[PDB]
């Protein structure tokens, strides 16, 4: 019914439909144009330079889902950990457990590719996502302290190299 | 030149790194350190390999490596930019007030603007204050809202069955 | 509205076979390559190790209507790169559906995500509406810059003295 | 004097010869020496860029290089080699290094099925296009060079 599938680099346009929805929900009216996404797609997110590969979530054609993933070393007993960047599920397949099933589907990519575990992270202020990987069986890491450098912050470290 | 060189380290040079690996599984593991022939197989076929996502810089020295850092740049993130993530910052004890942690970061932070990311992330050990009073101490910024999530070992499995 | 701009890489190098053959004739006429010669070309030139370009098409209903090939060199002032346009074509065809601007658009996207602060490029003062073409999209004429060339005998006897 | 592409591994040889070109074209706006080892080590030789580099070395030292990349399509079924920069060490000169480092281009271009070896020079640098001509290069006249930046290439990005 549901098939989850990696997309290469020859399909990388099939995402546009669900980067425009996603960029919709998270950035409202500062969401960026079809040729935006298409440049943003095939340049960066499948550049050589990108940490992630994609998996995306289809049926009758459409996609209804997508997750990113990278596997990062190093990491504890000689194997990977694998990073979920992203987890997005289009408002038109909600209900249908499409989240879940690209996060099983992740699974099985970490456990043929050595890796002990899956890791990524949630905002408490959608406290809403925390609730759903908990009831599936994740465990909350509070001892792990998350820090960034961003922007100007960012700028200002990089000049001083 | 100079004494401390930054470099990229590439599948070529891997076991390069296995001298400082196996003083960072020390730190970590302790009794469950690996072995030198582990990590030179792990480094080989794992931290270098189709799979892997990250990159590494090394700092040397008289052709030692007196820490390294690994990183990557992952998608999609606002502003249709990329996120850079440093996995691991690592010096060695016996380079230690050399400079050699911040340095490395500079490096990093250079990379990530000048490849389109606008965030360059990471994560620290509360277990490990010290950490956390470096990162503070350069300038970066704690994000109390993110919450860290896991699947491991048997959970892991469960899951990917199911 | 159709029509796609996406990268073509080596594995579908061969989708640039009918617009090849039909930029060999526009600038050859008779002297124009066979398509088996210009497949050869692509697969073994165009796409290989020694290439320092890369492409984008525009594609419509599979048909390759219009391509760009770009490189980027180093080194240029600021620490940072300079994007190379060697050749933009579009289809007779595909005329005046804003095509190759399209396409520049694209390169100067690539260009400024990837530490470019310029984008350069050449025409021939034998084909004037190029000229033209690319003033009226905001371009500059560099009149200060000089172009040089060993070809043929001149270049086989520079390697050999 | 030994000539020979610089690999990757290793780019922090350029750091020298680098540095030297900044001050030569830049002045007091040279970059440090960090800078430049990240600029080499992350862009000059990384999976983006068009180039390659070979050098002049002598007696362990640096005393030119020169970049170049090979362009698609071009005519008679054959790559276009470009050179995008032919530097030579002030403290060489009279060497012939410039020279020497073009003979091998020549030798990289014949060998990958390059009919064309074209760059560009400064009309404000007339000994350089003295010096070009005099080694039997031919001036193209009719190519017009174009070029967006700064703004004007952000403006054009931004209408995407
Ligand atoms: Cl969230
Ligand atoms: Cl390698
Ligand atoms: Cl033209
Ligand atoms: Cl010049």
């Amino acid at each position: 019914s549901v098939e989850i599938k990696r997309v290469d680099k020859h399909h990388c346009l099939d995402l546009v439909g669900i980067f425009i929805e996603l960029e919709r929900y998270y950035f409202g009216d500062k969401a960026a144009s079809e040729q935006d996404l298409a440049n943003y797609l095939s340049h960066q997110v499948f550049s050589e330079h990108s940490g992630v590969k994609v998996i995306a979530a289809v049926e009758h054609d459409k996609v209804l889902g997508f997750a990113t993933y990278t596997i990062m070393f190093p990491a504890p007993k000689l194997s990977g950990q694998m990073y979920m960047k992203d987890l997005f599920v289009s408002s038109s397949a909600r209900g249908k457990g499409i989240g879940l099933q690209l996060m099983k589907h992740l699974a099985t990519i970490a456990i043929t590719h050595n890796c002990q575990r899956l890791d990524w992270t949630a905002e408490s202020t959608n406290p809403t996502a925390g609730k759903f990987y908990k009831s599936i069986g994740a465990s909350l890491i509070r001892e792990k302290e998350y820090y960034r450098f961003e922007g100007n912050g960012l700028n200002k470290l990089a000049k001083s190299l």
